[PDB]
RNA sequence: GCCGA
DNA sequence: TCGGCTG
């Protein structure tokens, strides 16, 4: 197939749609729409489901609310006969000339740009008193004292939002959250994570990127030598020597450095598929993964073992040290782990 | 539609 | 009240 022709076309037919969004990421382009099809919901305007997925080698659109999954072809032939010519006449014009897309490969991209020097509203964890209740909450955590040098705690976090990346949000109304900045290699400040407090924040629990080139993996300035374990959460890495987080729904195992020595440890959920799409997409990789397999405890993450099953973490340490596997090993872990 | 806030 | 989600 031809994408760029699929992505063009798809943009020109559905801009003049409603809630028309062109989410575009570093490697994928996608638009959000509401479907014409069904017409979505007059309450879910904004929660359009009409989608279109153009980052595959074809392009596809994909309505989750009629189950209305189809080409961009079979769209135009439906609604848009004239664009649909155009189409017909186009992918057999393209097809004798050989890809230009290539040609102009660019990169729009930038080194540390907006480098946070300061954290205003803020007060980290090692600095604040005993009977705070972020301190309180933090003991219910169980994290290690040492470790709160690396944690803050803030009650503006839209003014603080807004002081580095102005225009998130229209209204600053004050909000606790923990903040837990995410640093690079060389140790500067990159990102920062609003952690949600009590059992749930109000609104957007969401990491704070300085800028779209930032780094996601938190503690990545306190690696040593030795194995780097991999986790899934900043506190649960907190435990973890060697452990960094990847922070974000986006798994690239580009981005993530110590390809020699990276130590997968995700969440321990069996009946999760995604999880175990996860884990896949690892092992497909040949990659090291540690497998909850042969785990002790029950619980799901490293931070839930220590709070609800008593675990201590030199445990935890020999664990992943003697659960590390790769290849076909690892793929038969994983399959009677599965299931 | 499912999940997260 | 929002975004992101395969077929
Ligand atoms: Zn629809």
């Amino acid at each position: 197939s031809i994408p760029w022709i699929d992505n063009e076309f798809a943009y020109r037919a559905l801009a003049h749609l409603p809630k028309f969004t062109q989410v575009n990421n570093s490697s994928t382009f996608k638009l959000r729409f509401r479907c014409p099809v069904c017409g979505d919901s007059k309450t879910d305007q904004n929660k359009a489901r009409g989608w279109y997925y153009g980052d595959n080698n074809e392009g596809n659109i994909h309505c989750y609310n009629c189950n209305y999954h189809a080409p961009i072809g079979i769209y135009l032939k439906e609604f848009e006969p004239d664009l649909y010519r155009e189409y017909i006449f186009e992918i057999r014009k393209e097809k004798g000339k050989s890809r230009p897309i290539e040609k102009p490969k660019e990169l729009p991209k930038q080194p540390e740009k907006k480098i946070i020097k300061s954290l205003p509203s803020c007060v980290r964890l090692d600095k604040l008193a005993e009977d705070h209740p972020i301190i309180k909450y933090v003991k219910a955590r169980c994290i290690p004292k040492d470790k709160w040098k690396y944690l803050w705690f803030t009650t503006e976090w839209p003014k603080l939002v807004n002081s580095i990346a102005p225009g998130t949000y229209k209204k600053e109304i004050s909000e606790p959250r923990l903040v837990i900045p995410i640093y690079n290699a060389n140790g500067k400040a990159e990102s920062f994570q609003g952690r949600a407090l009590k059992k749930d924040a109000p609104q957007k629990y969401i990491t704070i990127e300085a800028y779209p080139e930032a780094t996601k993996i938190y503690g990545v300035e306190r690696v040593k030598d030795g194995d780097v374990y991999v986790l899934e959460g900043p506190i649960d890495s907190l435990f973890i020597e060697n452990g960094i987080a990847i922070t974000g729904g986006q798994l690239d195992l580009e981005v993530v450095p110590f390809k020699d020595r990276r130590v997968w440890v995700l969440d321990n959920e069996p009946r999760h598929p995604d999880t175990i799409k996860r884990m896949t997409k690892l092992v497909d990789a040949g990659e090291r993964v540690m497998f909850w397999d042969k785990s002790p405890w029950k619980s799901k993450d490293v931070n839930d073992m220590i709070r609800k099953e008593g675990a201590t973490p030199e445990q935890i340490m020999e664990y992943m040290k003697n659960n590390i596997a790769q290849g076909l090993m690892a793929k038969m872990r994983l399959s009677k782990y599965a299931k």
